RNA sequence: UUUAGUUUUUAGUUUUUAGUU
RNA sequence: UUUAGUUUUUAGUUUUUAGUU
């Protein structure tokens, strides 16, 4: 059962939609165990997408450096979110398409179990469109995975 | 451009995971010029999820009951929404899985330009799991069209 | 190098557009060298399409009954002509939709080179849409096989 | 319900496959109120594909070159499409894969209802292959967006 | 990096080939470590498949019976391995097909690096055909996921 | 039906999976009437690996040289296989993944029936992973298809 | 065709048939 | 969970959290 007051997804994607100046929110979270890390990329290569949710994961320390456990776990979160975003096709540039988006990874246990242990949820909100900007509408993906 | 204080898609979600008892966040949406709509619904049958959307939308004077275009516009949104919930194949109980979902439909211009018109927002947050209560996770899901 | 007067795709697609009373089309391919096969389906089942099409072609000797190798090669062609009338997933009434179709297959060389042998094209025309008349709009598939 | 007299899709579809010198299909339709445009495309990058269909389409003023809407309304069309010519993988050059295409975009009202608005119809036929003269076959997708 | 005697893929694939050497190759994998099920299923529907791999996995100890987390690795290593058995549509059924299956989940660390923790494996292999006895041919698939 | 002795899928797959015993076991198969072709390509690019087996293929004289029809089937089958190792997007580098694969080629009929013709099986084994060494585990495809 | 490989701090312009491993 | 299986002549109505292998 998923505790209520733990819900990662839930818990991820107001993180990302808040802009209060100072919100101390990361503080909070971290206050109550989860490792928690934001960052931004705008690319037409989902390559680098991927590669900057990852890359902040390691140096905030949301995720292992070594091994490939938990880089799996990332991946396979960040592919689903990636879906939320692409919708059909995990393509950007190639469909003549850009995306700006602003992210949140979260790590931590969302059951009423401590057994169920660690999970980790991508967040992505931003903006998909032409390569003109204005040309553009809205875009999210939320994916979680065990870690 | 898409107006800082209109993004249709970021208010959709808002609405989603906002539980307040006293909320009004509808009432002052309509009284921002928006058409809204929530909704439940839980279902091993894709189809069943749609129409719960359609059907509330429809009732609820989202969309128009006459005429397809805007159940054009209407089902294509709920389809990219979709896409983030099911994350690859847009399937539940033949996968041997369920979902149990909050929807927001919110229609209205998010852009600067009146001459973009409206756009519509279907907006989905809940979870998915096998078919045993807590064998579950939450699920997301943001799709955006023009009508 | 595709012989310009053998465009089986081509071929096919004008055989299904066309509405003339007495056409007799049909006799000119036959003519030329082609098996061909008209019929007409409708469904919220996708494999009550695809059954439709092997059955009339087997009935009508587009091709054979016996054994797998031009099912399997008739069955990939359908698969391909399927993609252009679901354009992402290849769901009909799981997703609340049904469709009407006309359908043709053809069947013989369209190459230059005689070695090149028989290949088959499945084509699709018809609508799709809610399952409420006239909330639909046209729908088109071509899927080309070698046999 | 559809007009009869007015399948956009059947129409678009007619006026990429007719090879008449002294043709003016183009007239007829521009005579009974449908924006038109002809095209010709070949690429291993499916976004040249549709910059070519776009930037034909707003010179020919089949749509309009100011706003996002319709050009969001002709992008998604030209996915659709792009539906039927990939038939799994909206993919070119990086399966080793090449087109050369003949497109036709089309503009107007296909229903009775005059309140059904403006409908836009993307329609593509061609060859798909290897990199090697010859080693292809055909290939043809429609989509079809309100606009 | 992978252990080079402790391939987990190879040797659940190995497992379900050889119909020669199977009681003491379970024997052998176990007393190297090894959590070991094999099991078949044969079905049109893809919930059967996935509900036979669990039922199978559990009541054979492979993986927890209690909680979440298991299963939630499980069921994505087996979504992975039917992307081999299906290629491109998850469904059986719905299109036309029926499958007959044997199936193999592996447990335990492939990793020269302890730290890698447990992984699983699911490996498929049979036929896939319309439902015709002989109308087939062969399908294989495997998935691997960290638990 | 399949012949129980010339199940091509599952001895293509042996073949692949054997470090042992490879330079007699193709000359078995050839003994056999077995056209047969090993191979190994690594990249980031999906249209490399397709251009290896293809490239192979015919230098070994698995398919001809000549004319579309042999690599048509080729192609697809190819195509298959590629969905076992890449599970629901055929991309390597755009999502920032790597593969290093052997594969094997086999070519003959594996039915009872003489009338069944050729088939083709196309067998992928190795490793997907991060661009970094060690950051991986085992990916496997196999695609069937008749010629 | 003869086993691949290094990553963060919001992106961006486009037509007239493509092509080798 | 203890290997699946038969096919043509254009389709069709929908909300208030789902669930066992
Ligand atoms: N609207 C597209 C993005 C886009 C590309 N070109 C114009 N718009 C999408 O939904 O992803
Ligand atoms: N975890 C699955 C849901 C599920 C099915 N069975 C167990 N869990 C998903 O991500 O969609
Ligand atoms: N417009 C949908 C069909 C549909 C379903 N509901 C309403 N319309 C499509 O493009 O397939
Ligand atoms: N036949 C492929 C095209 C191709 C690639 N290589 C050879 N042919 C298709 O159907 O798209
Ligand atoms: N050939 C199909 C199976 C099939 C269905 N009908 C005939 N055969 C596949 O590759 O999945
Ligand atoms: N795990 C990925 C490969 C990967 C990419 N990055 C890290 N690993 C897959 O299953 O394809
Ligand atoms: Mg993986
Ligand atoms: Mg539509
Ligand atoms: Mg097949
Ligand atoms: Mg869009
Ligand atoms: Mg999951
Ligand atoms: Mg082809």
């Amino acid at each position: 059962t998923l505790h209520k007051e733990r819900r990662i997804g839930r818990l991820s994607v107001l993180l990302l939609l808040n802009e209060a100046e100072e919100s101390t929110q990361v503080e909070e979270l971290e206050r109550d165990g989860w490792k928690v890390c934001l960052g931004k990329v705008g690319s037409m290569d989902a390559h680098k997408v991927i590669a900057a949710i990852e890359t902040a994961s390691k140096k905030s320390g949301v995720i292992q450096s070594e091994g490939y456990r938990e880089s799996h776990a990332l991946y396979h979160a960040t592919m689903e979110a990636l879906h939320g975003v692409t919708r059909g096709e995990m393509l950007l540039g190639s469909l003549l398409r850009t995306v700006g988006l602003r992210f949140a990874v979260l790590r931590g246990n969302p059951y009423e179990s401590e057994a169920e242990g660690d999970w980790i949820a991508v967040s992505l909100y931003g903006t998909i469109g032409a390569p003109i900007k204005g040309l553009e509408h809205e875009t999210f993906g939320v994916g979680i995975n065990h870690i």
